[PDB]
RNA sequence: UCCCGGGUCUUGUACACACCGCCCGUCACACCACGAGAGUUUGUAACACCCGAAGCCGGUGGAGUAACCUUUUAGGAGCUA
């Protein structure tokens, strides 16, 4: 990038991460301090955007909760996400998915590899 | 000729407080049940199409896998995921 910018966020990029790419059901472990302690919540999802931009890219993982979806978006070098593994591996033939958006229960498939 | 009065055989009467009788119909006030009434509201029994949780059966991309066969260190047949 500016090469001044960049030499001064490489200590608050945090890299221990796996790799992946979009069609990938990710599962999440978020450290909320919702409680007397400060537990760890899983997230179990597929993922639809990007992991790119420089030190602010940011991925999104949706799942079909209770009958209505949800969708959460991170930051991906935040100190609050504890690990990421990776369940399953898709193809996909896109680059961001938001078809899933609108598509139901067996038209929300992705198959494997 | 019969009116305020009366006596005889007969007819007709839905009257017998026997004509100063008997009963008929809207209007007025009051109770009571019902049909019609723009709508609104609660229910049952279904049909049409879309979404298909379990669960035997049909098909099993492939990571694993005591029995039986042989090269048995091995593989392999058969299974479940």
């Amino acid at each position: 990038n500016h090469k001044l910018i960049e030499a001064v966020t490489k200590s608050q990029l945090r890299t221990d991460l796996p790799s992946f790419r979009p069609g990938d059901t990710l599962r999440v472990h978020v450290r909320i301090i919702e409680g007397t302690r400060e537990r760890i919540q899983v997230f179990e999802g597929v993922v639809i955007k990007r992991r790119g931009g420089g030190v602010s890219e940011t991925f999104t993982v949706r799942k079909i909760s209770s009958g209505v979806g949800v969708e959460r978006t991170f930051p991906l070098h935040t100190p609050k996400i504890e690990k990421i593994e990776v369940k399953r591996r898709g193809k996909v033939r896109r680059a961001k998915l938001y078809y899933l958006r609108s598509l139901r229960g067996k038209a929300a498939r992705i198959q494997e590899i």
